[PDB]
């Protein structure tokens, strides 16, 4: 689990949204595995503007921070889980590293701030949703 919050702004795994999530929707995209809802206070996360491809990642299954090179974000297949059918999911980035599935949520941050959050996983493989390419979050 885990949840990012900038302005009046919480970013989270769209598989892992509440009702008051839906109930306070903003914009969600299934192929991205985002869903981003309302906030009566304000968050003061930082979210990266850049390009690039080494960060921190944060592992629950481990109470772990690991540095990682990421790739840039892309279209990449996923296996069928019970939240969605097998598919390709789109501003993916891939690192080698250890996840399981209660590890979506944990966020990946660079120098200049949050660039996006776990939501894939499997073989060694972990992948971080993009969040970086949403101007509008700082509006
Ligand atoms: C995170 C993880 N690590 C290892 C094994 C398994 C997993 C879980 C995983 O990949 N999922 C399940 C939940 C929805 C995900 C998605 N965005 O489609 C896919
Ligand atoms: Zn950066």
């Amino acid at each position: 689990s885990g949840a990012i919050y900038v302005g009046n702004y919480r970013v989270v795994n769209r598989h892992l949204a509440t009702h008051n999530d839906w109930a306070n929707l903003v914009w969600e995209d299934s192929s991205r595995d985002l869903l981003v809802s309302s906030t009566t206070a304000q968050g003061c996360d930082t979210i990266a503007r850049c390009d690039c491809q080494t960060g921190v990642y944060y592992c629950s299954s481990r109470r772990k921070h690991y540095p990682v090179s990421f790739s840039k974000p892309s279209l990449i297949f996923v296996e069928a889980s019970e939240y969605y059918p097998a598919r390709y999911q789109s501003h993916l980035m891939l690192a080698v590293g250890h996840s399981e599935p209660g590890d979506c949520g944990g966020i990946l941050r660079c120098q200049h701030g949050v660039v996006g959050i776990v939501s894939t996983g499997g073989n060694g493989l972990v992948g971080f949703a993009d969040v970086r390419d949403l101007l509008w979050l700082d509006e």
